[PDB]
């Protein structure tokens, strides 16, 4: 039997303002939402696992696309926090390398970071990516498609939001199955009734969303959301976790 995540810890790592058209493809641009930002903290067999790593530091005090980033927000702080040093962590999982996701990710020069080759290709050369994103000296665990991390926690590949975007199915202790979309689907509305939202390829974007409706009709998962505001405060947040 595959060991179960021990603890799964959502970490608030800041926020990021953007039109209300970000969440809903059809509304009429001109008004403003507050989104929040997370990260995942996996306790596991052979170690912690860190997935995303927030914004990157040049968003502290400096708000399209408005950061909403304290000195606290960042992920050295949020690892101090939780009690880790970088080279604590087992694997860092970036499931896309977007600014919110992957800004912190040079802190960890050692750890492998696993992203899949068509993220890591795409950051290489599209101009949505910030430096920040893509160092070019970390320790990167170039991955295609599904893949087991460790037992317990799986990526499974889900492009179209970014090109070489991912979401986690995982099996925790406590809870049982649990899927974390992440950017395939930023509000339950965007998964659940397909209401269109922002990303780089809409139409590989809802094949996503169709195959990941496949996964929890089989495994009748407890699902989280990317970016979803409705849903944000009656999560368990660390240091609880699920
Ligand atoms: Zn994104
Ligand atoms: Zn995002």
């Amino acid at each position: 039997m595959d060991m179960t995540v021990k603890k799964l810890y959502f970490i608030p790592a800041g926020r990021c303002m953007l039109d209300h058209s970000s969440v809903n493809s059809a509304l009429t641009p001109g008004k403003l939402l507050n989104l929040p930002v997370w990260c995942y903290l996996l306790e596991t067999e052979e170690g912690p696992i860190l997935v995303d790593t927030g914004m990157p530091e040049s968003a502290v005090n400096n708000e399209q696309i408005l950061p909403k980033m304290t000195e606290e927000d960042r992920i050295v702080n949020i690892l101090k926090r939780v009690g880790y040093e970088p080279d604590d962590l087992l694997y860092i999982i970036s499931s896309h390398l977007h600014f919110d996701h992957a800004g912190g990710n040079g802190a960890f020069t050692n750890t492998p970071i696993i992203v899949q080759r068509t993220e890591y290709e795409a950051a290489l050369h599209r101009e949505e990516y910030m430096k920040e994103c893509i160092l070019p000296h970390l320790n990167y665990k170039i991955i295609e498609g599904d893949y087991e991390v460790v037992p317990g926690v799986q990526l499974l590949y889900t492009p179209g939001h970014s090109p070489g975007h991912q979401s986690l199915f995982i099996k925790t202790e406590q809870s049982g199955s649990v899927l974390l979309t992440i950017d395939a689907s930023y509000t339950k509305e965007n998964f659940e009734d397909e209401v269109p939202f922002a990303g780089f390829d809409p139409e590989l974007a809802l094949s996503s969303i169709k195959r990941l409706k496949e996964v929890v009709k089989k495994e009748k998962p407890i699902i989280f959301f990317g970016h979803d505001i409705e849903q944000e405060k009656s999560c368990r947040v660390f240091p609880e976790y699920i």
